[PDB]
């Protein structure tokens, strides 16, 4: 099976409360609070950029809306991964770049008890379901792998 | 839970304004071309993303789809790209790219399929969204399930997504005959 993008993640220096710049596998974008289903997870309660593109979809421009919150008085009850996985051909590859577009179909992006499971989802391609329970497998792992960068960040800044 | 009455004209100026039994819209659209977001409105991310249910063959683009529905009653996405299909069946591009699609949601244990203002509501949610192509079957194009189902509560999803889908498809038929006839 494939893997997770190689992950990294600069904080804010900035003069809003929601900061950040998820600059993480060849596609860094920064956020803050083109180069909501997906954003929305747990209330209480209830705005991001994209430098550049050559991988995820959502998992980059949606990991970038969770960080900003996440530091930002917000608890981290609600976090969210959420990864993508383009079903390519034949198996799977994990997480997507100039071999995206191949993705033929492809393109199952969950948005994912905040400790393994999924939150939400979407699928887009001429397939059927025998393949998307693949996905319910490899993929939510890959997502438990990132909450821990999640806590790794968030144990950099909180003590500085 | 199943599908409801249709309301479909195509006399409303190419205008169409879908409307299953309860829910209702009024779209629009353009041939060649040259807030609350979209799809729709009723009395910084994505796109709306479900305009990609929309999006062998293309065009088949500078081409607008304006609609909308007052009669919300819930199911406002299968409506909304169901009468989406009318829209510019009036310009007519032939049956082969057209589309439903169905939001049947999950309710507590077994299913309802075409659910209700009330019974969407308490609903606890994916829009089989998916168009015919090459042969009779609808080829599912997309979903956005929410929850919590995997296999179990989608397996028996695909199902009922289906036969009320060949139906509803032949509705399409049953519309564009309709005026192949009076013009």
């Amino acid at each position: 099976a494939g893997r997770l993008r190689e992950m990294r993640c600069e904080l804010s220096f900035l003069k809003a409360d929601g900061s950040a710049c998820f600059s993480q596998g060849a596609t860094c974008i920064w956020a803050s609070c083109n180069c909501i289903h997906s954003t929305l997870s747990n209330a209480i309660n209830l705005t991001v950029h994209g430098i550049q593109d050559d991988g995820s979809m959502g998992a980059v421009a949606i990991n970038g809306a969770c960080f900003a919150l996440l530091d930002n008085g917000m608890p981290f009850e609600t976090v969210f991964c959420g990864v993508l996985i383009v079903r390519v051909k034949d198996e799977l590859i994990i997480d997507p770049t100039a071999k995206q577009e191949a993705a033929s179909t492809g393109r199952v992006l969950f948005s994912v008890d905040g400790h393994p499971e999924v939150c939400a989802m979407d699928a887009i391609g001429h397939w059927d379901f025998i393949q998307l329970e693949a996905a319910w497998s490899l993929a939510q792992p890959s997502a438990s792998a990132i909450f821990d960068f999640y806590k790794t960040v968030m144990k950099r800044k909180l003590s500085v």
